[PDB]
C-alpha cells in the first residue's frame, strides 16, 4: 500500500510522542536524524519546552556531522526505523540515549525504544516534506 | 479514544471509496443524509462525474425532506454508521439503493453496503467541519 | 499565478459568512447549488445549525419553492446566478467569491477576486508527490 | 486580525526560497537557527538535496566555522539576526518572514509582513473542536 502522512497528521503522532516523553525535565537536549528526524524533532521540542536541539547527519556508512557525547540525558530522533538502515549505527554512537522514532515497520520495532505508528513492512510510507497541494484528475471522466 | 479527522484525510477516503464505486456508469445519482453525508457526498460526485446530488434530511424520527424514489440506481451516503441512528429508516426509505458511508463502527457494519474505515465501537471521531486550526499550548510549559 | 483554495482557508471564510447570517433562527433551511455550493452549504449547515439542506442541480433536479426564508449558496459568482434569480426570487442568494462581473448578481459574498483569476477548489486538489527542485 | 500560517503555505514559501537558492552544488551545508529555522531548514534540505544540516542554539550550541558554503536559516526576522551575522559572517542568511526593521539584516528572504503583524507559525497551533456560531 501507499501511507500518505499529511503535515496535520505527522503532527498529532508528534504530540502523543511527547506526552509519552513526560516529565519533560529528565531531558537535556535532542538529537535529530537528518533529515528525516528534523521536523519530528522540531515538533518536540516545541512541546517538551527543549531549545538544546542537535543534529546527526549520516549518509550510507559515512557520519558527515556527529553531535558530540554517548546520548545520555539526550532524546534521538527519526522519522521511520526498519532493518537496513541507520538505526544500529545511531545506537553504537549514543548508547545512552533514548531512541524515538515516529513511525516504524516490524523489522524496526527491537531497534528502538518507543515510536508511535506501525506501518506495514510491505507499505511504502510518503511524509508531507515530499508532498504538495497540486490538482488531480477525477478518477471518472464522466 | 479521539479519532481526529483532518480535511486531507476524509478526502483520501473519500477517493477510495470513489474506487470501489466504479465504473461510474452504473449510478444514475447520489443522494446525500444531511448533515454527516454533505461533504463526503459531494467528493463522491465530483469523482464520479455526477452532477445529480440530492439529500435526505431526518431529524431523529421525522423526516424534514425526502429525496423522492426507491434509491434504485442511486447511491446513499452518510460519514458514519452505528446502531441507534438512522441506517434502518434509511434502507427502509431507499431499499433499492447502494448504501455507503466513510466510517463504521462494530455495530454499525451490518446496516451498510459499504463502508472505508472501521472505527472501535468506544472511539469518538472528531469530522473536519467540527474543527479549526488554532493556538495550541505546548504539553511542557518549560 | 494560480488562485489556490486550501480546506482551511476555505472554512474560514465560511465562518465569516455564518456569523453575518445571525440569527439562525430567521431561516427555514439552505440549498446548495450542485455540485460547487455543497461544500459552502455544508459549511453553513453546520455553523446555523440548520438541519434542512437541500439541492439544486441546473434543471436535472430543484427544490420546491420560491427560496422564501432559504439561502442560496453557490461557491462561486461569475456570469446560473440569473437562473437561481428567478427560480427562488425570494431567496438570499450568496457566494463565497464573486468576481467583477458577478458581484451584482448575490446579495452577499465573502472574497473578491480579479476578473482574470484562475481559482483552484480543495474537492478538485490533493496531496500528492511532488519531485523536489534539485535533484542531487 | 492574527495572521495564520499553515503547514501547506510555510512549504509553498520555503519551496520559492529554494529555486532563489539553485544551483544546489553551490552549498556546503545548512545551518538552522533553534527552533524557528529547524523545518525551514528542513525543508531546504530536502528541496535542494542537502544531508549536512546542523544547528545554534541561542549559546548553548554552536556549528562549527564561519559558515562559509553555508546557508543559515530561521524563520524570521525582527531585532539574533547580529549574533549570527557575527559568528557566520561568511554564511548567506536567510528567513521566511521579515518584518522591516529586520529586513536589512537577512541577506534574503520571502515574505514581507508590517512591524506590528502578530504572525502565528504553524507548529503552535493544531486541528481542535471549535464550537458552531449558532448553539440551534
Ligand atoms: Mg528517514
Ligand atoms: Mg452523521
Ligand atoms: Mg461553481
Ligand atoms: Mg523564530
Amino acid at each position: 500500500e501507499k501511507y500518505i502522512v499529511t503535515w496535520d497528521m505527522l503532527q498529532i503522532h508528534a504530540r502523543k510522542l511527547a506526552s509519552r516523553l513526560m516529565p519533560s525535565e529528565q531531558w537535556k537536549g535532542i538529537i535529530a536524524v537528518s533529515r528525516g528526524g528534523l521536523v519530528p524533532g522540531a515538533l518536540l521540542a516545541r512541546e517538551l519546552g527543549i531549545r538544546h536541539v542537535d543534529t546527526v547527519c549520516i549518509s550510507s556508512l559515512k557520519v558527515l556531522k556527529r553531535a558530540e557525547g554517548d546520548g545520555e540525558g539526550f532524546i534521538v530522533i527519526d522519522d521511520l526505523v526498519d532493518t537496513g538502515g541507520t538505526a544500529v549505527a545511531i545506537r553504537e554512537m549514543y548508547p545512552k540515549a533514548h531512541f524515538v522514532t515516529i513511525f516504524a515497520k516490524p523489522a524496526g520495532r527491537p531497534l528502538v525504544d518507543d515510536y508511535v505508528v506501525d506501518i506495514p513492512q510491505d507499505t511504502w510510507i510518503e511524509q508531507p516534506w515530499d508532498m504538495g497541494v497540486v490538482f488531480v484528475p477525477p478518477i471518472s471522466g464522466r
